[PDB]
Order: C-alpha cells, then sequence, then structure tokens
C-alpha cells in the first residue's frame, strides 16, 4: 500500500523532492507494476510550470511508465506476474517505485524494444502514431513535414519512415541538420527562419505535422500543403493559435486534431514499433536529476528525450 | 571445483543436427567472470560451423558468439565487472553461447550499454563490430562519402546502420527485389541496386567511394569494382568457404584496394557499444526458442530471416531431460 517517489510541493517552484505516499492495494482487476524506466513529456514540464490548475498540491509527474508485472489480481488473464509491461495514460503518475491499474491499461512490452528507449513510445508514440494512421498519412509516396524537432517531433520521423513516407524536418535549430537527416532518417531540412527555401517548399507538401507547444504562426505553414493537404495538430500549446480563414478556404486544407488514445491502437503501435526496431534517442537521468534536466527541457537541451532511470536511481528515504 | 553447464551441440560434425547437451566449465578464477547467458545471436560462422565448413573445429560443437548476458560471479582480482551488470562478450575470447552460462577473463567482457534492446544489441558483438572496425579502420566514416553495401542480410543491414550514422550516402546492392523497402526506408539506405539489372549497373560505374561486401557465398567482384571510383576501396566482410576470383584488370586500372576486415580489437568494441548506444543502433532480430535452432539454422542457409536470429536462452534453454 506504501510507495514512494519525487514530488513538486509547491507549485510556484515546480522543484522535485523526494515523497512519500500510499498506494491502493491490488484488486481483483489490479496490475502491479513495479516502474523501471519513465519518460519526461512536455506535458511533465509544464505541470512542473504551474499551467495546470486542477492540479493536486503533491505532484507526481511523468505518463511514459515502462515497468514489469509483479503481482495480479485474481481476474486478471491477460497480464502474467514477471511481464515486461507498459501503461497507456488512459492520481500519481511514473516518478514513483510502483503503480497500480486496471488490467485494462496495461499493454504488453514487446520482447525486442529497450524499456529504457521504448517508454516515450507510450506518450509520443503513440500521438504520432495515431494522427497517422487515423487521417491515412501512412502511405508510401507522400510528402509530409514535421514541425519541431523535440521528444514527439523525432518520434513522427521515425514513425513516418517506416511508414515509407516521404519527411521533411521544419525545425529552428539549424545544429540539428544532421540528425535530423542521418540519425533520424529524414530526407530533407526545412529552415523555419528562411523566406527563401520557405518559399521554394510552397504547396511540396502532403501533410504536416505540427508538435509544437508554443503559440507560433501556423499561416506560413499551411502555404506550405498542397491543395487537400492535412495539418495534424499534435502539441498541446497553453494559448490557442490563430487560425488565418484566407489560407485555409483557399486550398481545401484541412487541421486534425490527434485523437491520441484508444489503447488497443497504442498496442497496435507498440508491435509495429517492435516489428520496425523504433525507439525514441533516451537520455536516461537519475531521479536527483530532475530538476536539472526540467530547466534543460524547457530550454530545449536535450536530444530528443529524458527518460528517467527509476531501476537504480529512485532510493527508499525510508 | 568445474561447474556443470548444458545447452545445444552438434555431436555428429556430419550432419550438422544440434540437441541437447551437457558439459562442464572451468570454475572461476581470480580474473574470470562467470556470465548468465540471456540472448545468444545467430551469425554466418555459427551456420558455416554446422555445415562442417571449419575443418579444425573439435566436436561436439556448441556453437554461438553473440552473447549478452547478466554477470552472476566474479574472481577476487576482477573490479571492473560487478556481479548484477548486464554485460557482454568479445566474439574474439571451447563451448560457445548456446548454453545456459559461460566464463571468460574480465578483459573480454563488456559493459552492455543501459539504452540498448538486449536482444537487439546481441549482434553487435559479432556483426555490428565487424562494419564498424572495418569502416573505422580504412577511413570510411567521413560524411559525404557514398558507399555501396553488398547483400542485405545480418552483417550488410548493420552495415546500413552504422554507415548512415557516420554521415555516407548509401546505396544497397542485393538480388532481392523484395527488399526495397526495408532498404531504403527502414534501414535509412539512399538508393537500392539490383545487382541482376545490367542497365541499373551500368549506369552506377565509377560512382562509389567504397563496397562493403558482406556476401558469404562466391560471387563475381568485378562487376562491383566497376561500380568504385578511382582509388576507391572494396571492403571484403564477408566469409565465403570457396575462394573468390579477382580480376586483375579492373583492379590494377583503378588504382582500387580489396582490404580485409580484422574485426577485433575489444578495446574498439568497447567504442563501437558506446556509439551503438548513443545513436540507437541495434539489429532487426528474430527471437526465437532453442527448440527451433535447427529450423532456423536452415532457413538462415536460405537467407529466410529479417535480419537476425537471437535465441533467448535465459527463458527457453531446459537442461537434457533432467
Amino acid at each position: 500500500i506504501k510507495a514512494y517517489g519525487w514530488a513538486v510541493k509547491d507549485r510556484t517552484t515546480g522543484i522535485l523532492s523526494p515523497f512519500k505516499f500510499s498506494r491502493r492495494a491490488t484488486g481483483d482487476d489490479d496490475v502491479r507494476i513495479k516502474i523501471l524506466y519513465c519518460g519526461i513529456c512536455h506535458t511533465d514540464l509544464a505541470s512542473i510550470k504551474n499551467e495546470y490548475e486542477f492540479l493536486s498540491y503533491p505532484l507526481v509527474p511523468g505518463m511514459e511508465i515502462v515497468g514489469i508485472a509483479t503481482e495480479v489480481g485474481k481476474d486478471v488473464t491477460k497480464v502474467k506476474v514477471g511481464e515486461k509491461v507498459a501503461l497507456s495514460a488512459y492520481c500519481y503518475g511514473g516518478l514513483s517505485n510502483e503503480t497500480v491499474a486496471n488490467q485494462s491499461f496495461v499493454l504488453r512490452f514487446p520482447e525486442r524494444l529497450s524499456p529504457a528507449g521504448g517508454a516515450p513510445l507510450l506518450s509520443a508514440g503513440i500521438t504520432s502514431f495515431s494522427a497517422m494512421r487515423n487521417s491515412g498519412i501512412d502511405k508510401p509516396g507522400l510528402h509530409v513535414g514535421v514541425v519541431g524537432l523535440g521528444g514527439l517531433g523525432h518520434l513522427a520521423v521515425k514513425f513516418a519512415k517506416a511508414f515509407g513516407l516521404k519527411v521533411t524536418v521544419i525545425s529552428t535549430t539549424p545544429s540539428k541538420k544532421d540528425d535530423a537527416i542521418n540519425g533520424l532518417g529524414a530526407d530533407g531540412f526545412l529552415l523555419s527562419r528562411d523566406d527563401e527555401q520557405m518559399k521554394a517548399a510552397i504547396g511540396t507538401l502532403d501533410a504536416i505535422i505540427d508538435t509544437l507547444a508554443v503559440v507560433h504562426p501556423i499561416a506560413p505553414l499551411l502555404d506550405l500543403l498542397r491543395s487537400q493537404g492535412k495539418f495534424l495538430l499534435l502539441g498541446a500549446p497553453s494559448q490557442s493559435l490563430e487560425l488565418p480563414p484566407i489560407p485555409l478556404l483557399s486550398g481545401g486544407k484541412s487541421i486534425i486534431g490527434s485523437a491520441a488514445g484508444n489503447v488497443k491502437q497504442t498496442q497496435e503501435m507498440l508491435d509495429f514499433a517492435a516489428e520496425h526496431d523504433i525507439t525514441a534517442n533516451v537520455e536516461i537521468i537519475p531521479i536527483e536529476y530532475i530538476n536539472t534536466a526540467m530547466e534543460r527541457l524547457d530550454k530545449g537541451d536535450v536530444r530528443y528525450r529524458f527518460v528517467v532511470d527509476i531501476e537504480n536511481t529512485l532510493t527508499p528515504p525510508s
């Protein structure tokens, strides 16, 4: 029933510190999950940045949880104790020694994937996978643009390439050209701040995958879309964006929200990622580094994912 | 003192059939590391030994050289490795990896990177290091160079991944048209050349800075040499059983060279492993149970795997009846 982790005790500071708490006992349909790794996504950074008003005073962040089933209720049939499992994010998150969830919320973590590199698949991976699949951008030949080479974006590139798409990375960090092209497999690299290159790419893209969490302008991006092209909104900005009616109507173009859910689809994504050997490029960090990573994350100073090592790094205060 | 062990061995070199086998290993010396084997990759050298192509091999033969495991005992003088650490074995240095455990001098034992899958990471220890070291030793690691990879198998598909992470432009030369999508979209190759397309072959003459030949069967190298620019390098990485036909004219007139692999240097192997960790490079593997090993061998002889068999020894190896 007892548990421990790292928590933000003061919403104004956002600083994480050790916290002990207690968890519900394993019910008849629940699954015991020993947490080995938890990925750090933007939602965690935002919650630490005091951007979610509905937050509870002690905040344990982390949504990309890969773990080991170590106990199951009597009615749990799919999951077995000892199995490497991961939790789709549908009270206390993943920066803890263990968690408990209804068996329906647990997915089997594929044999062939690293649990550390595979953990950001459970939020970033399914988001990219679901958006591309639901919107029918999975077809070999399509030219797609990925806006923002962050955590979500760099995974979007890998899924897009494994779908057989041509991928252009649209970013504001010129130093990332080699990572995008050689490290992630992108076919092209477009500098957002180069209107000359930008104007050359007008009407070239079948679809755009927007992973940014800042407001930014979408009108210059929409102009990169061919007629009837699709603009996939995957990032969740705190503010809202300014839809320019003129560029959208003229062009038959559409903006589609990311229904990145459907835990059954999440399992399909995991099996897809297993077949194509897709994981995130990860930086495994100790929990005592979490606050430094938070400031590195806010400044984009990471190579596309922080993953906290619950395995060897959470030490038990009590 | 000596520790009993079990695995699968070829008891009759003439048939090449593997079956359960009991044996014994030396006790842990002061510099040794006992390793519980989790995964063993299957390489071509394993297939060749099973096909009885090495006359100097002693039998019963337990094959397998791409070993990832957990250290379970260390000698008193061993400080680098600690019990419980995920480790990997150098292929350089009687009974191989298709067994429940092995023991090795600490100098041959490598730290297995946190970020790599132990199953997908196991072929790095023979196929990975071969590609990595050959590219590094011969100076084909420079962003911009155009390299061709001959043969999209276990070695070849890893060569492409390392080449792309080095920043090279990579053309895959194959005789399997169905492999075009994996090569270009799945592995990141910039082009796919059909060896048997005289139009494509003649169009690529003199375009390649280097060639990485991974094939293990006998084949002609003259048309491949012709794809090389002047002073180009032909890296021979596969080990055919028969000998190859060196055409003197294409080589001499081109100033071209054929370079052997020498994929060793455990220090280089750790460099490769850390490199593979930073760039998230693993093999595309098919995890199989040990009792499937004979069927996997015959699939392997025909190249019917995408792209590496890895035996789940941890969960699948049981002792002979006992």
